[PDB]
């Protein structure tokens, strides 16, 4: 337990240390730029309430011989939209096509979520409906975004690819660790997938957040 713990208080230090940095970058509140900083700060601060909780060891729930950790979905479903969001903003994205990415990402995380929560092997047909609404939302990001993000200055274009790449590369991980994990065949030990996590969270949230600030100040 003594691991676990460790691992979810690093996680919502670094979703702090984050949330601080943001919500003091954006303190300037320019007009076009203010809702990108809510945003990260929404991103990191909903995170780091999740890790908290987790490392208070609330929302551990045991499912068949597994633990699932209800907070990390939960956070998941409130935060990566808000990620596609931040996205979207930044590609001038049209208003039927945000609505079909964050119901994709959506479809991502309840799958995800549900499948967790499943005991018997009817849990993987989940994973699958979570995994092909995952290549659609990768098909959007770098397909229909990138060809909106097109029409931006070429900084704003350079920032948008960035983010994307990093999105996309390290979300594709994700469903790899939910398989090998405790979710899946439970190969992975929950400390092995908590620590695992811990970082990708990092990196697609505050690790994302501080390539943003980057960029925006040498705009
Ligand atoms: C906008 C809405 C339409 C979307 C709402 C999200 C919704 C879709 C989520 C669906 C799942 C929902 C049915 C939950 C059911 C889970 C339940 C079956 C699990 C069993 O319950 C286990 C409990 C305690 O043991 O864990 C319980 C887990 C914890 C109690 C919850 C974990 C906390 C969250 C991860 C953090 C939430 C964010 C903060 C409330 C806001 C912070 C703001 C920030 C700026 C400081
Ligand atoms: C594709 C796929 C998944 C993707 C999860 C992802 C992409 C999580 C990203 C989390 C972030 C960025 C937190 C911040 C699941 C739900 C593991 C299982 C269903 C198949
Ligand atoms: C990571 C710093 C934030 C810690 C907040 C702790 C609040 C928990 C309230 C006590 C209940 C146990
Ligand atoms: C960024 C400042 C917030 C303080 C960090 C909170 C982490 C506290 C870890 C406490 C673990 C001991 C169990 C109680
Ligand atoms: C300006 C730099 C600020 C960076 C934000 C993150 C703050 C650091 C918080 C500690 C992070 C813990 C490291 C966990 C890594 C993932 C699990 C590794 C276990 C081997
Ligand atoms: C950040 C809010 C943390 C509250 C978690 C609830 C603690 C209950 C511990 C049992
Ligand atoms: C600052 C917002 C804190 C939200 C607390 C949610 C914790 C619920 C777990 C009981
Ligand atoms: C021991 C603490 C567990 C309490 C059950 C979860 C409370 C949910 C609070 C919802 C926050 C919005
Ligand atoms: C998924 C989060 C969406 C944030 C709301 C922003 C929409 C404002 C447009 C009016
Ligand atoms: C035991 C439940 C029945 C089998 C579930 C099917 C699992 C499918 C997961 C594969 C991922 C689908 C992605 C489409 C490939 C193109
Ligand atoms: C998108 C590329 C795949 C993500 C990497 C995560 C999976 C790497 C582990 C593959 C080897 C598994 C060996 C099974 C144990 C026998
Ligand atoms: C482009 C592909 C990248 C290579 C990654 C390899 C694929 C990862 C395999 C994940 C699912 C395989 C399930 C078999 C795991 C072994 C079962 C052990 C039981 C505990
Ligand atoms: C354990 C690793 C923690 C990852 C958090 C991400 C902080 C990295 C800072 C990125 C700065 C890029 C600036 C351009
Ligand atoms: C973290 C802030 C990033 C803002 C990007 C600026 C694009 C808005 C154009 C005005
Ligand atoms: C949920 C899985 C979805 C699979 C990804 C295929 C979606 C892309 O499919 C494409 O959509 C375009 C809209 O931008 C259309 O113009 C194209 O004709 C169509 O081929």
């Amino acid at each position: 337990m003594v691991g676990l713990t460790t691992l979810f208080w690093l996680g919502a230090i670094g979703m702090l240390v984050g949330t601080l940095a943001f919500a003091w970058a954006g303190r300037d509140a320019g007009s076009g730029e203010r809702r990108y900083y809510v945003t990260l700060v929404g991103i990191s601060g909903i995170a780091a309430v999740a890790y908290v909780v987790m490392a208070l060891g609330v929302g551990w729930v045991p499912v068949a011989e597994r633990t699932v950790f209800a907070p990390r979905y939960i956070d998941w479903i409130l935060t990566t939209p808000l990620i596609v969001y931040f996205l979207g903003l930044l590609a001038g994205l049209d208003s039927r096509e945000f609505g079909i990415v964050i119901t994709l990402n959506t479809v991502v995380m309840l799958a995800g979520f549900a499948g967790a929560m499943v005991p018997g092997i009817e849990r993987y047909a989940l994973f699958g409906m979570g995994a092909v609404a995952f290549l659609g939302l990768v098909y959007y990001l770098v397909g229909p975004m990138t060809e909106s993000a097109s029409q931006r200055s070429s900084g704003i274009k350079s920032l948008y690819v960035r983010l994307r790449n990093l999105t996309v590369i390290l979300w594709a991980i994700y469903p790899f660790i939910w398989l090998l994990g405790p979710p899946g065949v439970a190969l992975l030990t929950p400390t092995v997938d908590v620590a695992l996590i811990v970082y990708l969270d990092l990196v697609t949230k505050v690790g994302f957040g501080f390539i943003a600030l980057d960029a925006a100040a040498t705009l």
